[PDB]
């Protein structure tokens, strides 16, 4: 996954992606 900031930012797509982020 590439150009992802807001969702890193996050919390619900954080634990969706915790390994690819």
């Amino acid at each position: 996954a590439s150009g992802a900031d807001t969702c890193c930012s996050n919390p619900a797509c954080q634990v969706q992606h915790s390994d690819l982020c």
